[PDB]
Parts: C-alpha cells; sequence; structure tokens
C-alpha cells in the first residue's frame, strides 16, 4: 500500500511554496489546512512546502509548480514521497546568494528590492540547498543557499536577520535553468496542449516500456497555426518538461547550405539525437523545406525532400526519438509526408480567444510590476485579431514606453542599471494604449474560432425555439445510449429561415455556448468571394478545420446571398444551383455522422434556397423565427439594457406595445440612437452621467421598421406551406 | 514471404535522395542482385514519386532516372525469374511509357475494405492482445466507414495506449523491463476504443467508395412488379449466357429509373447489386455538378475505368438531371439540353465493353428534361417507372422500416397506410424518424419506458408533410403513358 506516493503534476497558483491537495487526500493522511510537509524526491534530496486546499486536480495526485519541481529534480509523471512534519522549526540566520547566470545587470541593494517584498508576511519555509525563483524588476532572478544551519529548522520569521556577501556563484549541470521554457509559460492553449501532453507522455517518460511491447509509438506530430501562435514554444516546453534532448532544426538554416552540404547537415542531425535518447527533433518551418506540391523547381529541392522522407520513415524503432514538425498552412505541405509512418498524428493550434489571451498577458507581465488601474480584461477584448507573438510584442512595446518617460530626466549614464529604479517603474494603462493603437495584427483574414460569450439571457423571447435547439444538439452528445439502441442516426443540421434581424445568429451562438463547443461563422461575402474568385475548393478546408476542432458548429450566415447576387428563383438562364453550394453539399454528404460537428444554416429568402439541400440527410430540420410578440420584445430590451446604465424612468413595457411591426434589429438601433444622444448631450454640456427618459422619447422619432408588411405575408405563407399540418390534425386510432 | 522468393524493397524517396549519378548506380545494382538470388521479387514503394513523367518534366536527372528505370524494366529478357511489383497511389499519376506491353501490363487495383473486410483487419490487429467480454468489432467497422488498412492499425494502437495510461500512473513499474503478468490482465474495453475512434481522422473520404451493399429485397416495401423486371435483365445474361449467344443478340447496356422523388430509386439499385453479388458504385448529383462547375469533364473516364476493372459492378447515377436543373431545363438559357458531363458520359458508354458484366443504372426525377440522345436503343433503352406505393405497398414499407427500432404490437400499421394516400416512400421514413425522436426526447426528459408507445406515432402524424403534391403526379402519369404508348395495338391478333 504505502499511501504516501502521489503523482506530480503542474500547479495553478503562481506562488512558490504551495501544494494543491484535495479534501480526501488530507483527510486520509490526518493533515490540516495550515500545516507544512516535507516533500522527498530522487537524488537524496528533500523539500519543505505548504499544503493548500484544492477541489479540481485529482484523487491521488499532487500539483507542484515549476519552481519547486526543479528543486527535487522531479518532472511531470514521476512519483514522490510526502510525509507530514508537525515539528516546530524556526529560522535564525539564512545565508543566500544568486547565480551569475541572471544577475548581470543588478546593482545596489538586493534585500529591499527582491527579498523584502517576497519574504515578509509570507512565512515561506525555506530549505538549505533549494533554488527558489523570485520575480521583480521587469525580470526574474533566483537565489541559492550555500551554507546555513542543517535542515530542517529553516522558516522565515519577521525577527530573522539576513546578510549577503555580494558575489555570485556558478551553477552545475544537475539543475536546469529557471529562465527556460516550461509548461507554465504556455497560455491560451489547453485542448491542443493536453493532446500533446498525453500523446508523448509514455514514450518519453517510459522509453523502456515501448521497447518491451509491440505498440507502435507516434513517430511524427505535425503542428499548425499562423506564424507566431507558439508552436516552437510548445515543442521546446514538451522536451524541457519530459527530460528529452531537444534538437532545433531551422527551416532556412538547412536550405542556406550549398549543394550536398544540406544533405549532410540534415542527416547528421538524426543519429546525433538518436544517441541522446530520448530526444525530440523539431523542425521550425516545414513548408519552406518540402513544398513539393506545386513548386518542383530544381534537383536539389527534390533531393532534400526525398532525403527528409527517407530519414523520416526509416526510423525503425532503434532510438525513442519523436519528430515534431511545424508549419503555417495545412495544404502547403507535401502529401507524401502525411503517409502512415511519417506524419500521422495531426495537431492544429488556433488563435487564442478572449479568455486565452488574458493568460498570455499574465505570463508575459509576471516579471514586471503594474499599477492598480491596470486590467488585462479590456486588453484581451480589444485585441481580438492578435496571436501569441503579437501580445508579447505588445507587452514589450508597452514596457518600453514607461522607460522613455523616465530615462530622459534621470539620465543614469552607467554601464549597468540599478534594481531600485525598475521596480518602481510601474506600467500604466496609458503605456499599454499607445502600443495597442499601433500594433498590427498578423491574423485577420483566416476564420477565427471561439466558444462565444453570449448566453440564453441575452436572447429575448423565442422560448419555443430554445427548447427545440436544446433538443437535437445536446441529447445525442450527452445521452447517446438511447440513440444507438434504436439504430437511427441523429440529424446532421438545422436550417434557420425567417425575416432578417430576428436572432438567426444569436441562437446559433447561444447553442454553441450552452454546449461548450467551438463556433465557426461564415458570412455572406465569405461565401461570395469563392464564387466571384472562381475558386470553390476552399470549402474543404473549412470543413476540415471544423472537423478536427470537434465539438463545433458550422454556421453559414445568409446562405442565399449567393443566389441573390445572380437573380433568384429565375434570375439568368441558369437554375438555382452553383459551384459553392455544390461543394458545400459534396462535403456535407461525405461528412462523418458520428462526430460532434454540427452545421447551422441561416437564410432570409427561403423561397430561393435550393431544394437539394433540404432533403432528409443534409438539412431536414427547419425552424422558423417569427417576429417577436408583446412579451418577446420586452425581454429583448431587458437583455439589451444590461450594458448601458439606464434608470427606472424609461418604461420598456409601454415601448414594446407601440412597436408592433419591429424586428430584433430595430430595437437595437433605437437604443443605440438613444445612447448616442446621451453621449452627445453629455459632451455638449461638458463645456448628467445617466440615461434619462427624454433620450428614448426623441430617439423613437426615427424608429424605422426594417421589415415592411409585404414580406410578412410571403414568410407566413411559406411557413404554412412547408409545415402542412392541416388535414391530419384530427387523425385518431380506432382501437 | 509465402512463395519463397527473395524480397527486395526499393523505397521511392530513397533512390531520389541520392546525388547526381549515384541514384542510377543504386537503382541498377538493385536488379542483378535480385537476379542472382532467383527467384526474387523487386518491390517499388512509391512509383509516382520516381517517374512522374506526365506533366513535371523538370530536370535532366529526373528524366535520366525515368529512362534508366524504363530500360532496366523491359530489358529483363528472361535471364532470371524476377517479378517486379510496383505500388502507387493514383492511376493517372504514372508515366504512360511504363504501361507498354513488357514492363507493366497486369494491373491490380486494391480498394478500401468494406464493413465485412475491416472486421478481419481488426481481428488480425487485436489477436495479440486480450479484450473484455463487452468488446465487439461489428460496431467499430460500421462506425469506421471512411478508414483504410493503416487507419485501423493506428486506431487499434491508440485504443491500446489508452488502457496503459489508466494503469501506469498508479502502479508505477519503474523497471528497465516490463512483466508479462500485468499486460495479460490489461483488457481493452469499448471505452478505450471510443476515445480513439472519435479523434482518428480518415485518410480516404473524397474518392468513390465501392461496396456490395447490405440491403436486400426484404428492406424494400412493395414494388413487386419492378423486382422481377430487375431480376430479368441483369441476372439472366450473367448466369445463363448460353441462350444469349445462340440467338446472336447482345443484352441491354443499362436501365433508367424515372419517377417521383423518394420512392426507392436507390434502394432498387442497391438491392439488385446485393442479389447479384457485385460491386456498387454510386454517383450523387453534386459529384456530377462538380465536374461541370469545375470545367473539368475528364473525370468520367476514371469512374468508368474503376467500374470496369471492378467487374462485376453496377454504375449508379443519382439524379442525372441535376445538371440540367442547374441550367434551366427544357428551355433554360440560349443553349439546349446537352452539356459536357453528359457528353463525356455518352462518349464513355458508347465505347464501353458490351461483353463485360458491368452495368449502368440511371436515376432521375424530371424525365422531361433528360436528353433524348441517352434514351436510344444501345445506351439506355430500358425504362422502368416507379409509381407511388399503393395500399398494400405502403404496409411493407413500414414492416421493413420498423425492423430496427423496438415497436410493440400496439401501433396499427395497416390503418396508417390507408390514411396516407398521397405519401411517397420518403415521407413514411421521416414519420418514423419523428416518432422515434419523440420517444428519445420523452425518455431523456422522464429520466430526471424503453419502448415505443402508440401515442408517439399519433403525435408524429401531425407533421406528416406530403413531399410530392398533386401537380407533378399528373405530369409523371402523362409522361409515362406517352413513353409507353400501348394503345391501338392492344387488340392486334394474327388471322391464321
Ligand atoms: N500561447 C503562448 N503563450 C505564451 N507565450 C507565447 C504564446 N505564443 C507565443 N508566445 C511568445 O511569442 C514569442 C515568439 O514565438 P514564436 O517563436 O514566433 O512561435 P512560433 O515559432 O510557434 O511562431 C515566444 O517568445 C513566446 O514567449
Ligand atoms: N431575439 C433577440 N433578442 C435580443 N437581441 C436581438 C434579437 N435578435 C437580434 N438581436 C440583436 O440584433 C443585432 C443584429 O442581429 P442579426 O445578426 O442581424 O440577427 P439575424 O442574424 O437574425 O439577422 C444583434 O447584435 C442582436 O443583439
Ligand atoms: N419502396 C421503399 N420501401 C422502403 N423504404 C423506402 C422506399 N423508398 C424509399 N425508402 C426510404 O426512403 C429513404 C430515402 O430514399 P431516396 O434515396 O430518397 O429514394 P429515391 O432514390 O427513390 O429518391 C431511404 O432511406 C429508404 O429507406
Amino acid at each position: 500500500n504505502r499511501p504516501n506516493r502521489l503523482i506530480v503534476d503542474e500547479a495553478i497558483n503562481e506562488d512558490n511554496s504551495v501544494v494543491s491537495l484535495s479534501q480526501p487526500k488530507m483527510d486520509e493522511l490526518q493533515l490540516f489546512r495550515g500545516d507544512t510537509v516535507l516533500l522527498k524526491g530522487k537524488k537524496r534530496r528533500e523539500a519543505v512546502c505548504i499544503v493548500l486546499s484544492d477541489d479540481t486536480c485529482s484523487d491521488e495526485k499532487i500539483r507542484m509548480n515549476r519552481v519547486v519541481r526543479n528543486n527535487l529534480r522531479v518532472r511531470l509523471g514521476d512519483v514522490i514521497s510526502i510525509q507530514p512534519c508537525p515539528d516546530v522549526k524556526y529560522g535564525k540566520r539564512i545565508h543566500v546568494l544568486p547565480i551569475d547566470d541572471t544577475v548581470e545587470g543588478i546593482t545596489g541593494n538586493l534585500f529591499e528590492v527582491y527579498l523584502k517584498p517576497y519574504f515578509l508576511e509570507a512565512y515561506r519555509p525555506i530549505r538549505k540547498g533549494d533554488i527558489f525563483l523570485v520575480r521583480g524588476g521587469m525580470r526574474a532572478v533566483e537565489f541559492k543557499v550555500v551554507e546555513t544551519d542543517p535542515s530542517p529548522y529553516c522558516i522565515v520569521a519577521p525577527d530573522t536577520v539576513i546578510h549577503c556577501e555580494g558575489e555570485p556563484i556558478k551553477r552545475e549541470d544537475e539543475e536546469e535553468s529557471l529562465n527556460e521554457v516550461g509548461y507554465d509559460d504556455i497560455g491560451g492553449c489547453r485542448k491542443q496542449l493536453a493532446q500533446i501532453k498525453e500523446m508523448v507522455e509514455l514514450p518519453l517518460r517510459h522509453p523502456a516500456l515501448f521497447k518491451a511491447i509491440g505498440v507502435k509509438p507516434p513517430r511524427g506530430i505535425l503542428l499548425y497555426g499562423p506564424p507566431g501562435t507558439g508552436k516552437t514554444l510548445i515543442a521546446r516546453a514538451v522536451a524541457n518538461e519530459t527530460g528529452a534532448f531537444f534538437f532545433l532544426i531551422n527551416g532556412p538554416e538547412i536550405m542556406s547550405k550549398l549543394a550536398g552540404e544540406s544533405e549532410s547537415n540534415l542527416r547528421k542531425a538524426f543519429e546525433e539525437a538518436e544517441k541522446n535518447a530520448p530526444a525530440i527533433i523539431f523542425i521550425d518551418e516545414l513548408d519552406a523545406i518540402a513544398p513539393k506540391r506545386e513548386k518542383t523547381h530544381g534537383e536539389v529541392e527534390r533531393r532534400i525532400v526525398s532525403q527528409l522522407l527517407t530519414l523520416m520513415d526509416g526510423l525503425k524503432q532503434r532510438a525513442h526519438v519523436i519528430v515534431m514538425a511545424a508549419t503555417n498552412r495545412p495544404n502547403s505541405i507535401d502529401p507524401a509526408l502525411r503517409r502512415f509512418g511519417r506524419f500521422d498524428r495531426e495537431v492544429d493550434i488556433g488563435i487564442p480567444d478572449a479568455t486565452g489571451r488574458l493568460e498570455i498577458l499574465q505570463i508575459h507581465t509576471k516579471n514586471m510590476k503594474l499599477a492598480d488601474d491596470v486590467d488585462l480584461e479590456q486588453v484581451a477584448n480589444e485585441t481580438h485579431g492578435h496571436v501569441g507573438a503579437d501580445l508579447a510584442a505588445l507587452c514589450s512595446e508597452a514596457a518600453l514606453q514607461a522607460i522613455r518617460k523616465k530615462m530622459d530626466l534621470i539620465d543614469l549614464e552607467d554601464e549597468t542599471i540599478d534594481a531600485e529604479v525598475m521596480n518602481s517603474l510601474a506600467v500604466t494603462m496609458d503605456d499599454f494604449r499607445w502600443a495597442l493603437s499601433q500594433s498590427n495584427p498578423s491574423a485577420l483574414r483566416e476564420t477565427v474560432v471561439e466558444v462565444p460569450q453570449v448566453t440564453w439571457e441575452d436572447i429575448g423571447g423565442l422560448e419555443d425555439v430554445k427548447r427545440e435547439l436544446q433538443e437535437l444538439v445536446q441529447y445525442p452528445v450527452e445521452h447517446p445510449d438511447k440513440f444507438l439502441k434504436f439504430g437511427m442516426t441523429p440529424s446532421k443540421g438545422v436550417l434557420f429561415y425567417g425575416p432578417p434581424g430576428c436572432g438567426k445568429t444569436l441562437l446559433a451562438k447561444a447553442i454553441a455556448n450552452e454546449c461548450q463547443a467551438n463556433f465557426i461563422s461564415i458570412k455572406g461575402p465569405e461565401l461570395l468571394t469563392m464564387w466571384f474568385g472562381e475558386s470553390e475548393a476552399n470549402v474543404r478546408e473549412i470543413f476540415d478545420k471544423a472537423r478536427q476542432a470537434a465539438p463545433c458548429v458550422l454556421f453559414f450566415d445568409e446562405l442565399d446571398s449567393i443566389a441573390k447576387a445572380r437573380g433568384g428563383n429565375i434570375g439568368n438562364g441558369g437554375g438555382a444551383a452553383d459551384r459553392v453550394i455544390n461543394q458545400i453539399l459534396t462535403e456535407m454528404d461525405g461528412m462523418s455522422t458520428k462526430k460532434n460537428v454540427f452545421i447551422i444554416g441561416a437564410t432570409n429568402r427561403p423561397d430561393i434556397i435550393d431544394p437539394a439541400i433540404l432533403r432528409p440527410g443534409r438539412l431536414d430540420q427547419l425552424i422558423y423565427i417569427p417576429l417577436p410578440d408583446e412579451k418577446s420584445r420586452v425581454a429583448i430590451l431587458k437583455a439589451n439594457l444590461r450594458k448601458s446604465p439606464v434608470a427606472k424612468d424609461v418604461d420598456l413595457e409601454f415601448l414594446a406595445k407601440m412597436t408592433n411591426g419591429f424586428s430584433g434589429a430595430d430595437l437595437t438601433e433605437i437604443c443605440q440612437r438613444a445612447c448616442k444622444l446621451a453621449i452627445r448631450e453629455s459632451i455638449e454640456s461638458e463645456i448628467v452621467p445617466e440615461i434619462r427618459r427624454d433620450h428614448f422619447e426623441e430617439a423613437m422619432r426615427f424608429a424605422r421598421r426594417s421589415v415592411s408588411d409585404n414580406d410578412i405575408r410571403k414568410y407566413e405563407m411559406f411557413a404554412q406551406t412547408l409545415q402542412q399540418s392541416r388535414g391530419f390534425g384530427s387523425f385518431r386510432f380506432p382501437s
């Protein structure tokens, strides 16, 4: 038994002496809330930390940060021994000194700038011989214990004096640098990063297991994403956290060699990593190495591609090397590389969402000190087209602005800077706004994927439609047991038709938010570009991106916008079928029905929609969104007024009754006009900060009905023709 | 390995990775080495990457390698007993000079295995490990209908890796070698396979899949007149050809199906392939339209070639008029009723071998816009009209559609058929689909019973929509009577 062995895993808190344990873990080992333990690992070394309460990690695993993982020489997946230590122990004299690998540039006091704001009111239990890292001064510097009283009996106390000599010491090869790349340095990538964690955990941490079994290990991992997403960061972090010898192979570095030298350089890079097993061979750019799809210009290019292909599939076990290649675009790769044995496991790393970029900002700003009025929530929202490298550049530029506001008048003309100035240099929002306005996003044209923040509370009315949407996309994904028993497959998608500006997009986004799945949206111009551009082959890429991002919903806005541009029911001498809808149907028919992917079709002119899409099998479920009723319009305003401060004066119920033929869009622009009037009257009166009732009274003058009465009749007759519930309404069984 | 011949593997990129002139020596030395060890088999991994001399023609070394391969290929004037077997991905991606008589004449096409084929692959790849009692490979093959042989091996490996992850974490056998008393007890369950099945991306989705469909005559409701006619033109010449050559007249080349949509135009074609035990190739409307909108009509030849060497097989064209509907119809634009895709289809059908067992099935729902040039005796002369199901034809439809979902004796199927007068085959399917969806919804809602009750169909019958109205019924009937034209000669008799 020996219930003291726990699985080491990454922590969540950014502190130093923190251990995250579940309630039953301390309840089994008679451990309390505010106690200390003694973690013991390999190489005859121990560590003293503080246990904390957790409820998310696991049942029998320990969450330990990178700062303390390097102290015990224990990586992820290894096992350690934990035991309580209720013995009283105080600190008297702690002597520490940093290592010269990171102190080059520090001048002045070292206690007041790094130790005082870290050791006081913390009661961090230090251990003689441990390496702890502290952050501050827009950098990261650690410290090393060289001589102290024999451990245990080392706990920082307010009445403990600290003195240091001043010169640093050199480190050894036993410990790794804390400034390197780790799992805690990656943000905005959780679904993709977890797959890579679980994919290479066995062959790297346990190389001897695969040598004794017939299981084929994954020999190739291809990474996607626009340049700057962080593929190299993830590749280096996996190697640095799994104990594998990382070997970086740059793209242009090999191609820059002469004729025949590139072959030797690429070939010598494989056995070198094979000897240092386990190892990870990473390729920076692979589209620039083997673009053997359309280029095929030059014998040396093909020779390099063939050499790479030969060295790729020729890894018949031997060592335990895993090759992870990175590229920019999936189609820009040689198809011969995707053969089974060279590159079979495929990983797509997308642009982080709003909740992902905040983690990147927290990672990139953890070394510097910010002011109280600095919030990263608005920065992530305002930066919705940027990538991982974009935000690091934004942070660097924002940090540079603060230096410019103090270097000019202080004029520290010294060979090295002091640590007592940079700590006080707090970056404010004004520094970030200057850099945000000039940073050009590198990721704007390709489709962005989210899991939208809009929920059911933002949608007013449409209660009949909500239950229907929560009936076909949430039941097969949560309770499939009642589906395979009957032997019938679920629906492939549902089409939305009705008057424009009623919520055709809000329902699709809310159903994605509730189901916790990705959301891909295609607008009208996006569909029209591939028609006018005479290139309909881009549907396959959209469907592939949706498939491997499962679960996800495939939303097509105004699907009839391609038939409206060429007439409609009659139009020109052609019919109601074109190349883009052709390719969409072709890719939907061959789409995997067992996957969690879903397709949402939105249209405002259902009379011109091709019937070929509407058969049972592609899009059979049709839900009509009518105009909001009296109590449906009230909820629209109750949901739209949650952002702007409006007092109790405005009567929303009375406004809904007068707005009879008003769609959802009109009620939004009414509030927009009222708030614009409020802003205008505030600015004009500045030469008050609340929305009054006469604002809406004047804004109601220009209340234009976007939907007239002529199309209402057409929509209603179309709905009743497609429903056809008459005749069989009184159909009953005799006995 | 089973014939006792010395196998010599020649990789594609391995030869191309050599320098200028070294690849020639490496390829040449690989022939006499196998010749001395006769008998031997010389296998080429990738041949499209060695001799793509069809459009590439870039570089003197590439052409030199192709010419060296061609010279060493046809230069094997007996001598040894070596047989060269080359492998490639796509038939058109090969140099036509290699297909000359003497180098590569025998041609083998290996297709994607069907449902009954993938089960054997799973049994082969799982015979070394131990599975649990609740592990069945029948559903895995059905759920994996776009995967290939290597895909299923990868799926099995990934499923086996999941089981190890659930035990290595807590056991922690930190040893240089594993013990045999642990892996035997590590039984892989269905939960391990389902995780790997959901993330495995099939590599074979766009090219046409070939089967020998599992649907039989018991699944088709009614249409007894049509079954005997189908079993009359495709099963007699293939089983009893002795009475065909004696009369000196060739059998028919194909039969066209016309009628209202959703009546069984595909079920009959699949059942006639199942009964005859032959391959089935299906082409949908969008597949035909892609080669029209893409301005590339040359892909008909590949489809016909794939059908020919997969004999016996049936060539099924779904909604053949879907290409005329996209451009108008009877009048449409300033053009007529003939386009490039139908042009190529006719060109390849006229030159098709009449002695082969291949067959062509044409399906259409707007026969008025079908080009008469296809309809002459010689290409598509047999026409069979599928009318709306009658009273006793609709009962069998439900009796065949209810074989999958558990339904008690309560629901009266005979009474439902009489009220559904103007209902096609498709409407009766969606009625049952709605009823079963209601049953699933009421089971899930009541969970917070496992049988289909009678009020399920009673409520599902409210939204019974007739996909075929009355206006097109008259047009279909008048078209059928115009094409039949059996009047006038009904009382034609011989005097003596
Ligand atoms: N998801 C991320 N989390 C944290 N930092 C990131 C992320 N993505 C990129 N970065 C930062 O951007 C910098 C540049 O990354 P880069 O080398 O361009 O990645 P790639 O090679 O994948 O394009 C790195 O120093 C890294 O710190
Ligand atoms: N039912 C509704 N409840 C609340 N707001 C709505 C509703 N329908 C539309 N809106 C508002 O109208 C705006 C534009 O909607 P739009 O995308 O044009 O709808 P649709 O996709 O149906 O045309 C959205 O920002 C949304 O906030
Ligand atoms: N005669 C029939 N008997 C039983 N089921 C039928 C019949 N006709 C059609 N169906 C059902 O309708 C569904 C769709 O048929 P479909 O392919 O649209 O027919 P068609 O090719 O004639 O248009 C099929 O899944 C099939 O089960």
